[PDB]
């Protein structure tokens, strides 16, 4: 009998959701490798996928492309599936800097930035959950393809307890040390164990307040409980309990003894080479650094930056494809790529960026060439790891369309809101045109978003608008993430009528009160004027029943034709739907937040 997904939604699926859920559920059951969910903004994409996942009962990886989004999906999925394991997997890269060297300014950028507790605790509960139960969803950054110690090792190395087993106290107290746990009775924190004579409390690497308690009565375990840390408040009463390793790079002693000698041999080979080409300075650096590391490994089985040695510790051949979080999933898992037009290129690029950064360190003598083997997957390797995949995006990239059997379309909104109309107007006299349009919106109590290509034009426009008597706020290209919310929140309140910015694709810009979106320089060259970015931008006017977009330009580029055509196509279909079902489109109300 399996642990299944139980989806908790106050609603039912609606619009063209029911049809889309069915195709993707049927796809996955027929056994399709690649499917694409082309879903317009404002339809329940996340809730459509949550319906797919709940119906297929597969462990699932959902890949997001940044800390913000992964966080959104996470909290969302955690509300949709509160009785199942919704997990969170990010790393150093989220907002930390790795090891690096700049050969001109002679600067070694240390890895220094302390390993933040919350994230670590989280990777562990994610990897342990994968082995413990089935109803798991893991929201991850592209870090789900970085080097991770072998899954079998982490698995095989668990201390697998059961009520009344033939085990000793100090035999277990040594077993937890083998698995990178420390004794700290004077300060109980996660990843620690406490010995109080015959009371042994272990703080799983995966937990917050929920620690474990194993007690003896001879050479046999008596009771095992889930006490609340620094409280003793009995919560659990398990008979079986598995305590997973405290690091994703732990290795049996025997493999470690042998890895170390392989490392010694690599060091000697690399030193001889370097000193043979006259890179004497580079030999000295590598020798000082590697020996110090090898000294920590021989003394206590680990060191800092042990990641660098992962291929050696795994005892695999040079050049081997790293193991990653993907290998930790069963063979029959499910991948959902959220915002695929951006997420897939990000994944695709990780390997070259990382290799570039590590090749410099190997050249200058900070690392052994084997450090290149601790790395993210190349896109091809990611490709072979796919069991079954769904791409989700309002504007699928070339890869997705190319490998999917057409697209599963989800265009209808639950309130009948339509994609906007689009006028394209000349650049000459654009500011007064725009002023007068904003004036109309202000009279109808509606707001406006404006995007210009450059920070100077943006700055000029804001002034030009303030002089006109219109309340406008400038959303500076790098402003306090906490102030963003404040200015946006104020536009909703009408403290501001217009809001000028360069990039309108950054989140929190979905505002029901916005009924007009002006795109200055619609025809210029720039990542923000592509087919995909324009559609994404036009969408900022899809939250209002009177949404309209104005592109100012001298010409009609290929990107413009495409976005305009697509927008026309979506609207007609939406209109055809409202006609058939008796729906009048109306603006989705939303309450405004505070502190
Ligand atoms: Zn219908
Ligand atoms: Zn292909």
């Amino acid at each position: 009998v399996e642990g299944r997904f139980q989806l908790v939604a106050p609603y039912e699926p609606q619009g063209d959701q029911p049809q889309a859920i069915a195709k993707l559920v049927d796809g996955l059951r027929r056994g399709v490798k690649h499917q694409t969910l082309l879903g317009a903004t404002g339809t329940g994409k996340t809730f459509t996928i949550s319906n797919v996942i709940a119906q297929v009962n597969k462990p699932t990886l959902v890949i997001a492309h940044n800390k913000t989004l992964a966080g959104q999906l996470y909290s969302e999925l955690k509300e949709f599936f509160p009785h199942n394991a919704v997990e969170y997997f990010v790393s150093y890269y989220d907002y930390a800097q790795p090891e690096a060297y700049v050969p001109q300014t002679d600067t070694y950028i240390e890895k220094d930035a302390k390993i933040n507790d919350e994230i670590d605790k989280l990777r562990h509960s994610a990897t342990s959950a994968l082995f413990e139960r089935r109803d798991v969803i893991i929201v991850a950054s592209v870090s789900c393809i970085y080097g991770l110690g072998s899954p079998e090792e982490y698995r095989e190395l668990v201390v697998s307890l059961r009520v009344g087993m033939e085990i000793e106290r100090n035999a277990l107290l040594r077993r937890l040390v083998d698995i990178q746990y420390d004794r700290n009775d004077i300060d109980f924190r996660r990843g620690t164990f406490r010995v109080r004579g015959d009371v042994v409390e272990i703080f799983p690497a995966s937990r917050d307040e929920h620690c474990i308690r194993v007690e003896f009565f001879g050479d046999e375990i008596e009771r095992i409980r889930e006490v609340d840390a620094l409280t003793g408040e009995v919560l659990g009463e398990r008979e079986h309990v598995a305590i997973f390793p405290a690091s994703h790079f732990v290795t049996r002693e025997e493999k470690m003894r042998l890895a170390i000698q392989n490392i010694e041999q690599e060091l000697e080979e690399r030193l001889a080479e370097l000193r043979a080409q006259g890179k004497l300075l580079e030999a000295q650096r590598l020798e000082q650094r590697t020996r110090y590391d090898l000294e920590m490994m021989r003394e206590m089985g680990f060191c800092s930056g042990i990641e660098n040695y992962s291929r050696h510790l795994a005892l695999r051949p040079p050049g081997s494809t790293p193991y990653t979080l993907l290998d930790y999933f069963p063979d029959d898992f499910l991948i959902i790529v959220d915002e695929s037009h951006v997420t897939l290129p990000q994944l695709r690029g990780m390997y070259n960026g990382d290799r570039a950064r590590k090749q410099v360190l190997v050249d200058h003598g900070f690392r052994l060439p084997s450090a290149l083997d601790n790395r993210p997957l190349t896109f091809e390797e990611f490709e072979q790891k796919i069991n079954q995949i769904i791409y989700v995006s309002a504007t699928p990239g070339p890869y997705e369309l190319e490998h999917s059997p057409g697209v599963v379309e989800q265009i209808i909104r639950p309130t009948g809101l339509l994609d906007p109309t689009i006028d394209v107007r000349p650049t000459k006299g654009q500011i007064d045109d725009l002023i007068g349009e904003i004036r109309e919106r202000v009279e109808r109590n509606e707001r406006t978003l404006v995007t210009t290509l450059t920070k100077k034009m943006a700055e000029d426009l804001t002034d030009y608008l303030k002089e006109a008597g219109i309340k406008v706020a400038y959303l500076h290209s790098e402003i306090k993430t906490l102030e963003r919310i404040e200015i946006i929140r104020d536009l909703r309140l009408g403290k501001y009528d217009v809001l000028v910015g360069i990039n309108l694709l950054r989140e929190g810009l979905d505002i029901p009160e916005v009924s007009l979106v002006a795109i200055l320089d619609a025809d210029k060259e720039g990542f923000l004027r592509s087919e995909r970015s324009l559609i994404q931008t036009i969408g900022r006017a899809a939250r209002n029943a009177n949404g309209h977009v104005i592109m100012y330009a001298d010409t009609i580029t290929k990107s413009m034709e495409i976005a305009i055509q697509e927008t026309k196509r979506r609207r007609a279909i939406q209109e055809e739907y409202n006609r058939k079902h008796g729906i009048v489109p109306r603006t989705v109300k939303k309450e405004i937040r505070d502190v």
